[PDB]
């Protein structure tokens, strides 16, 4: 298992920044805030898993960017933290820009998120 901290990420976009409730994480507010690092992949397909919650009743939606390409995303309904899998998701090798990002809000809801975990 790979596991990377949301907090320990670059943090971009208006208004991302991190938290410390309902995790230890970062919330993204708008479209194009965002939490990214390089990772070097041996391997092209993993299990990928992150941790997550909504600010509020409604479903946060995440975008999973690798190498620039989406290749999936993950949704957070409520504000009890989930984890959340996408199974066996293929993607590029060597050095790739993994980011978290979002595409989705319309100003109903906020996304956190604490920590991705590659398998
Ligand atoms: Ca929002
Ligand atoms: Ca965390």
């Amino acid at each position: 298992i790979t596991k990377v901290e949301a907090e320990n990420m670059k943090i971009g976009g208006t208004y991302a920044g991190k938290i410390s409730a309902p995790f230890d994480g970062v919330a993204l507010y708008a479209n194009a805030d965002y939490v990214s690092y390089s990772q070097y992949f041996a391997n092209s397909t993993h299990n990928i898993s992150v941790r997550g919650a909504s600010s509020n009743a409604g479903t946060a939606k995440v975008d999973l960017v690798i190498g620039g390409v989406t290749v999936g995303s993950f949704n957070f309904t409520g504000k009890t933290p989930t984890v959340q899998t996408l199974s066996n998701i293929t993607h590029a090798t060597g050095d790739q820009e993994i980011k978290l990002a979002l595409t989705s809000d319309d100003g109903t809801w906020d996304a956190y998120v604490d920590f991705i975990e590659f398998s």
